[PDB]
């Protein structure tokens, strides 16, 4: 479901809205459909010098797809400080009887003048869900390769090593990988590393970009005569269909952990991240680190991961970039960095180079 | 299911045998599986000086996977005709009281002379079903390219127009094109036409084989320097998977088409064999042909093609190459012309060059 909060001091005015045009109320709103909708008990109580409870704010705050602000007088510090937590978080807001007429159109006016959208309290609600569409994000697709990283008459090279698809068939990432070159007029060259070299020095092209897997990019890496010619890996390019930047960040954390640092890994036959993964990490830092094994369909509860100093998520588990996001900006906002399998595994070996999109 | 006949002069020492170890008759035999069984009521009466009425056998033999000769007495020339028909339409077989004992050991190395298995009659099925399975036609499986046509280090170019496939993919014959020639060490190169001239200037490789869309053919041709460097398309390659040899002998019958000549159409919004092919078979030839559609699952009854001077199946319907097989071998049986839509296309415009791998 979409996730809105519905913040603000009032405690009888605030709930009155929520029960307009129809605790967690879960109810279908057109044109977003399902969403649920979760207000502020605990936040009700009003901290010192009228302020709003921070980090009980940001403990509630951290997994709302948008916010709403309803507000009965003018702004207190109390909506100056859940206004600048919703911009801190990034999560796309409104501002929300018919009391001090005229007053009421001054208000949208006031609270219009901090950079945001302010809609009228109808005791109108078309423009409700309305809004809440506008505000929430969007596609957020992006290209399999680089936007720029492939033009016309470009020579990419796709190097496999000994294929998990069945008989006549190649696994998605690389048809992809086929595809968005032809899309882009490109030129697609696949071939086994053990023939690398040879074209190589029979073709004519300098290659822009080049592709193989985690397995065997350091044949490659010897393969391509230096730095000139860009390499990285089909499980770089699909981990880049996600959060790159902030994966890469976040495996730059490895080195930041001392003894007794909990290390969460989320998955959901003696896999790779129940076992395999914590045993590297122990070797790569000499640190006496747990693990909590999280193996469910969504994101966890707060209670479950809060004190983690590093997530370690599936590679290729298959959900959508917008349900992925979700969990990455939930991370980015309770301050745990996040990566995943296909760029731990790259970080022990050589992820800089498969590094060739920059920031 | 699996087609098996029985034959002989024999009409109660037959169906006496047929009954064994449980008109067509539908049962379940290991290892083979399900079959159907149908014996030679017609037949039974026995022609001009002990012959077989070949005409007539010729007329329910034709859709046989293959073949049983119960016989009592000694080789009559009914059970001579039955066996050179057997063999003429390819359809593999086998021949089978305890009267004349030892008679019956003898009979057995008597009909065994003449080239083929004989079993003995029982009233010993384990042999049955056994035998049938090892004589019925195997997995007649042919590599999707040229068995000898692409070894290793081999240029092997694929030159798509404006892909079938939805985003991010692309049409199984090019996977499938691409993931053979890496099966088989060769080097697989993607692009569109547009950039052919450039990757054919630039490279060092002269390609082996380069495939494409009947649709660009043309461009190609122009694009490929001379006939040194074999072409063919994605739509031949498909076809090869099937009975080329027999489809390509098949559509130089075209010429001879007169007027009134029935041409079968065998598909199952105005597609292409209902209206556009007829329209061109009219126009190349001039005459006066007339059109049967047949929109079935399985292959016509014999009253239903029976004095078709050509049958053009459809394409990309899909089948077992084995499935495909039995409806070119009952075609071939027949002595009615058979081939497919690509192959028709194709002679249409330039299938000469298509044909690539030699009988």
């Amino acid at each position: 479901r979409r996730y809105i909060v519905v913040a603000g001091r009032r405690n009888v005015g605030k709930s009155s809205f929520m029960n307009a045009l129809v605790v967690y109320k879960s109810m279908e709103l057109y044109p977003v459909g399902p969403v649920t909708l979760v207000d502020t008990p605990g936040l009700d109580d009003v901290g010192e010098l009228g302020r709003l409870r921070v980090e009980k704010a940001r403990r509630v705050f951290y997994r709302a797809d948008c916010g709403i602000l309803v507000t009965d007088s003018e702004p207190t510090p109390y909506e100056d400080d859940v206004v600048n937590l919703f911009k801190e978080m990034e999560i796309p807001f409104v501002v929300v009887i018919d009391v001090l007429g005229e007053k009421a159109e001054e208000l949208k006016g006031l609270y219009e003048s901090r950079y945001e959208a302010k809609v009228l309290l109808v005791s109108g609600f078309d423009d409700i869900g309305k809004t809440i569409s506008e505000i929430l994000p969007g596609d957020e697709e992006i290209p399999y390769l680089g936007d720029l990283i492939d033009g016309g008459d470009l020579v990419i090279l796709v190097v496999p090593i000994d294929l998990g698809a069945p008989k006549g068939r190649l696994i998605m990432p690389q048809v992809h990988a086929i595809r968005e070159a032809l899309d882009r007029e490109a030129i697609a060259l696949v071939v086994k590393e053990r023939e690398l070299r040879y074209v190589m020095e029979n073709i004519g092209m300098k290659p822009k970009l080049v592709i193989t897997d985690s397995q065997v990019v350091m044949k490659v890496a010897s393969d391509v005569p230096e730095d000139v010619e860009l390499t990285t890996f089909s499980i770089v390019e699909s981990r880049y269909r996600g959060d790159l930047a902030y994966f890469v960040e976040s495996v730059r954390k490895i080195e930041e952990l001392e003894d007794g640092d909990t290390v969460v890994i989320m998955e959901g036959t003696e896999d790779i991240g129940r076992v395999k993964i914590p045993r590297w990490l122990v070797n790569h830092t000499g640190a006496q680190l747990n693990f909590k094994v999280i193996a469910g369909k969504d994101f966890p509860d707060l209670e479950e991961i809060e004190g983690a100093k590093l997530i370690i998520h599936c590679g290729g588990c298959v959900l959508n970039r917008a349900a992925m996001m979700r969990r990455v900006r939930m991370a980015k906002r309770l301050g745990i960095p996040m990566t995943n399998y296909g760029v731990t595994i790259s970080y022990l070996h050589g992820v800089l180079d498969r590094a060739i999109r920059p920031f």
